[PDB]
């Protein structure tokens, strides 16, 4: 199991020690407060009122937690995933990323605390 | 394992099928959008900017997800719990509850989708 912080201003994302293999079942829990600029802060689901202006993941709100598995496209994580199985053709190391517009991570603040575990399968 | 919705306007709380027993390790993942009154909506962590005016759980923000276990007091759940063990002498059925002031649930809206499972020990 992996546990760590994902900083909102980390454009490259946080690499985990988790390698998703075909058939794996995983659970993720994410908590905390972060911002993509404003003085306010949002949780792992991000800001539901902010328009998508070129987010790295169009399937989640700005300020949400998302992930990549290997060289996949971005996948929404939000508050987390419960005993979750990846789509076929997806496999590799899990990198966690704060959802923002590329090149704009500089003024981000806060972070999410995240646990990732592999479940029984 | 249990999966279900916890309505924000349910003052009595949502009873689950989970009975917490001594030594149990559990994981919870909660997601969604709810409100304790305003047109705006907040995730499972609630509204970090709203003052506590007599909430059923003083250890969580207004609009956060909390729980009771048997006859325990309220325990914060927020976005969820990862492989979590209960405090001493805490056991019994798990009931999930939206954190609000007693007698004011009437104007609440939305809900959280919640998964609860027991982990291997
Ligand atoms: O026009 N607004 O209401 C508005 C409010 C907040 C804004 O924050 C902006 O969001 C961008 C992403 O969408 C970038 O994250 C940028 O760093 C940030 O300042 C940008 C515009
Ligand atoms: O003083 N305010 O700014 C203020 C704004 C919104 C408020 O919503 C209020 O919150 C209460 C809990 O603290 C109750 O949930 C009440 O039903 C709700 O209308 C209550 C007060
Ligand atoms: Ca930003
Ligand atoms: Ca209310």
């Amino acid at each position: 199991a992996w546990k760590g912080e994902v900083l909102a201003n980390n454009e490259a994302g946080q690499v985990t020690s988790i390698i998703y293999n075909p058939g794996d079942v995983i659970t993720i829990v994410a908590a905390g407060w972060a911002s993509y600029g404003p003085t306010q802060k949002w949780g792992p689901q991000g800001d539901r009122e902010h328009p998508d202006q070129g987010l790295i993941c169009h399937d989640a709100f700005c300020g949400a937690l998302v992930m990549k598995i290997g060289n996949s496209g971005t996948i929404p994580v939000n508050t987390g995933l419960f005993r979750w199985v990846a789509p076929n053709n997806v496999q590799g190391a899990i990198t966690l990323i704060y959802n923002d517009v590329p090149g704009t991570y500089g003024n981000n603040s806060g972070s999410f605390s995240v646990n990732i575990g592999k479940d029984q399968s």
